[PDB]
């Protein structure tokens, strides 16, 4: 279930974080614009930038922390608040997050690893709702 | 995105090259008049024509290099000059290339693989513009 998925992802965070982020960018190529440094680089090329592996892991580490602190896939208001107030997220809207979760769930469904994909869909939905409440456009 | 798509195509080039060129010929059957002995044949007949596979592979080998040498989907002027000055391209105009890229983009959108189709559309347009600049009518 959801709890085990957090363990699965944490167990090999570098791989999962990189592969899910790439699935996001590949499904929604216009989102690459937010990451100027990743423009004009292939999937295999990106893994060689110290920043890429390190920065993607940091993103998915926090995602896992928000996921683990949730109750029944409902994130804490304080965690939603953190995500909105973050300076690196100043120009984002809830749609950016919606797209990430659509790509994340699609990745899980396509994988050979057994994920509670329905739960991640619901978590994504609840997070987006909590993000709007914390003032994200 | 675009740079990954190049790697994707290169990973199974002959298959992609034949399937995209076939999509082109089937969308624009009168375009066969630039080629020798393609008329009167089904897709499978063409894929068993030794020259068809060899030549179509060579077209896409070069197209991938032109894409790879590009910056932000803008090809090198010298790459465009080569395509204009090639003896095998003496009967061509920019509309021939426009048609090829319409078909390629349509193929990418229809495929189950995550191509950045909009970028290929831009690449096609920028290449046509560069062909024009290099003297193609
Ligand atoms: C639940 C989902 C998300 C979490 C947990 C999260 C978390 C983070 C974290 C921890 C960082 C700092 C990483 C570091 O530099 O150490 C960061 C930065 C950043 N975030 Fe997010 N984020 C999320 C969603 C998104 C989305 C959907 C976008 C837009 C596509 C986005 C855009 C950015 C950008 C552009 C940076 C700066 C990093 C860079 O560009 O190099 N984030 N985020
Ligand atoms: C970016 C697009 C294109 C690239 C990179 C390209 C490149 C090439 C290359 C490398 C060859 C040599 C093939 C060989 O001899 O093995 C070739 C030949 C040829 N090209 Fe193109 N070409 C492009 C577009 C087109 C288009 C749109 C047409 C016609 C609608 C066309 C018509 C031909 C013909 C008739 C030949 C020689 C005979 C044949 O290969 O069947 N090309 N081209
Ligand atoms: O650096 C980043 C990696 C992944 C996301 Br999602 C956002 C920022
Ligand atoms: O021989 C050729 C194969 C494919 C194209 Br497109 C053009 C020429």
């Amino acid at each position: 279930g959801f709890k085990q998925d957090i363990a699965t992802i944490r167990g090999d965070l570098r791989t999962y974080a990189q592969d899910i982020f790439l699935a996001f960018l590949n499904k929604y190529p216009d989102e690459r614009r937010y990451f100027k440094n990743y423009v004009g680089k292939s999937d295999q090329e990106l893994k060689s930038m110290a920043k890429f592996g390190d920065d993607t892991e940091k993103v998915f580490n926090l995602m896992m922390e928000v996921a683990d602190r949730a109750t029944d896939c409902v994130p804490l208001a304080s965690d939603a608040n953190t995500l909105v107030q973050m300076k690196q997220h100043s120009s984002l809207t809830t749609g950016n997050f919606e797209k990430l979760f659509v790509a994340l769930v699609e990745y899980m469904r396509a994988s050979g690893q057994s994920f509670d994909s329905q739960s991640w869909d619901r978590f994504g939905k609840n997070l987006v709702s909590a993000l709007s409440s914390a003032g994200m456009k």
